[PDB]
C-alpha cells in the first residue's frame, strides 16, 4: 500500500532535519521510499519572527499494517525530536504526519487518515500534489480539484 507522510521542520537546521528523516523513513521494515516531493518553505502566522517551516512530502511503499507504520513514525519523532514540551504549540524540531494510506479510512484514539485538517493544508498539499497530481482521496475527491476550490497560496520552495 502507498502511504503518504508529510514532513515539517522549523528548528536544529530544517534541512538536516528533513534528511535525517527522510534516511529514517527509508529503513523502516518492509517499507521503499517511492517519491520524494521538493521542500517547501512555510513562512509562520502572526508578525512575530518565528522561523520558517520546511514540509516535504514523500510517498512510501510498505507492508505494514497502518498502525505499524504508525509505531515507526512515532518512534523516528521521539528519537530525532520533540526535545522540549514547548514544541507541541509552537516551532519544532521534527513532524511526521501520516496523511494518507491507500484508500483506508481510520478513525481511532491512536490513527486518523486522512489526517485532521488536512484538506486545508497547503504545506501538506502542494507537495502532495508535486508527488501524486492525479490521487483521489477516499471520499473520491480529487487534490488537483481541491487545489482549483480552496484559498491557498503557492508556497515557495526551501
Ligand atoms: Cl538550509
Ligand atoms: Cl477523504
Ligand atoms: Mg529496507
Ligand atoms: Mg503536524
Ligand atoms: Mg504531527
Amino acid at each position: 500500500t502507498v502511504a503518504y507522510i508529510a514532513i515539517g521542520s522549523n528548528l536544529a537546521s530544517p534541512l538536516e532535519q528533513v534528511n535525517a528523516a527522510l534516511k529514517a523513513l527509508g529503513d523502516i521494515p518492509e517499507s521503499h521510499i517511492l517519491t520524494v516531493s521538493s521542500f517547501y518553505r512555510t513562512p509562520p502566522l502572526g508578525p512575530q519572527d518565528q522561523p520558517d517551516a520546511l514540509n516535504a512530502a514523500v510517498a512510501l511503499e510498505t507492508s505494514l499494517a497502518p498502525e505499524e507504520l504508525l509505531n515507526h513514525t512515532q518512534r523516528i519523532e521521539l528519537q530525532q525530536g520533540r526535545v522540549r514540551k514547548a514544541e507541541r504549540w509552537g516551532p519544532r524540531t521534527l513532524d511526521l504526519d501520516i496523511m494518507l494510506f491507500g484508500n483506508e479510512v481510520i478513525n481511532t484514539e491512536r490513527l486518523t487518515v486522512p489526517h485532521y485538517d488536512m484538506k486545508n493544508r497547503g504545506f501538506m498539499l502542494w507537495p502532495l500534489f508535486e508527488i501524486a497530481p492525479e490521487l483521489v482521496f477516499p471520499d473520491g475527491e480529487m487534490l488537483r480539484q481541491i487545489l482549483h476550490t480552496r484559498a491557498f497560496d503557492k508556497l515557495n520552495k526551501w
